[PDB]
């Protein structure tokens, strides 16, 4: 594990807090910025579980290294630094205090699809929902432009910051989110990520619903081949349901791109009432 001074942070610049769910902990980093040396930033740190094979370590390393190459964007979870010298590898990334997108949305369901949360939050407006989809699209547009195929895009892999910024997670290395050509043929592409994003949109406008409710895996296989598709969510526009349907085109070349989706979500956002 050789040092990389672009990213290295001395171990003692990091007070490790509580677990987040190898494993990830909340932490405070001191002087993450060279020009703000007496500031503490809240961050998430990944490290290996107490028992962990040689593959675990190399996958962590790959992920970190892959994160380096991909660079920065506000709508992905960004690399902030790493501790590689004085002991166990720690990888330091941005922290999302408001949870993954599925829990965030579920917590914002009206109080009487139930609200699982014992700490419920204010319901989201129509405009907020579309804006959430837009940001996720931008995150994926950025990753796509960097030739990164996510392979497991889902609301569970979008995280929300204190300032309600959506950030794609785990982009660096479940069947109900896979496109058929991925499901059936292990063919993963930007187009199959687009299909997954159709499902993520459905997750959004159901406020974190479960896709294909009551459909067992064995069935789903056939049903997709049969051209089955999820019904519109009760509280979703026709425009946004056609978008989902297009993301779910059987012919992958005929799915829109993330670029295209960003342009459409951009327009739909601006037309969506902020009264609703
Ligand atoms: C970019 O991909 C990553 C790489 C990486 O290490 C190199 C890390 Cl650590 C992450 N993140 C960072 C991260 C940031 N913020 C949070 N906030 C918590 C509260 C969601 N979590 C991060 N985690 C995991 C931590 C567990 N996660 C959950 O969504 C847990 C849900 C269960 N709830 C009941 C809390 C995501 C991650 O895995 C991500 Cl998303």
């Amino acid at each position: 594990l050789p040092e990389d001074p672009r990213w290295e942070l001395p171990r003692d610049r990091l007070v490790l807090g509580k677990p987040l769910g190898g494993q990830v902990v909340l932490a405070e980093a001191i002087g993450l910025d060279k020009d703000k040396p007496n500031r503490v930033t809240k961050v998430a740190v990944k490290m290996l579980k107490s028992d962990a094979t040689e593959k675990d370590l190399s996958d962590l390393i790959s992920e970190m290294e892959m994160m380096k190459m991909i660079g920065k964007h506000k709508n992905i979870i960004n690399l902030l630094g790493a501790c590689t010298q004085d002991g166990p590898l720690y990888v330091i990334v941005e922290y999302a205090s408001k949870g993954n997108l599925r829990e965030y949305l579920q917590a914002r369901r009206p109080p009487g699809s139930y609200n699982p949360s014992h700490n419920p939050e204010e319901q989201l407006s129509s405009k907020d929902l579309v804006s959430c989809a837009y940001q996720v699209a931008r995150g994926m547009e950025y990753l796509a432009s960097k030739k990164c195929i996510h392979r497991d895009l889902a609301a569970r892999n979008v995280l929300v910051t204190e300032d309600n910024v959506m950030k794609i997670a785990d982009f660096g290395l479940p069947v109900k989110w896979m496109a058929p050509e991925a499901l059936f043929d292990r063919i993963y592409t930007h187009q199959s990520d687009v299909w997954s994003f159709g499902v993520l949109l459905w997750e959004i406008f159901t406020l974190g619903g479960s896709p294909y409710p009551g459909v067992p895996v064995e069935e789903l296989f056939k049903l997709l081949k049969e051209g089955h598709r999820m019904d519109k969510p009760s509280n979703c526009t026709n425009e946004l349901y056609m978008m989902m349907r297009d993301c779910w085109h059987a012919v992958p070349s005929q799915r829109p791109t993330f670029k295209q989706l960003v342009e459409d979500l951009d327009r739909i956002v601006a037309l969506t009432s902020n009264q609703e």
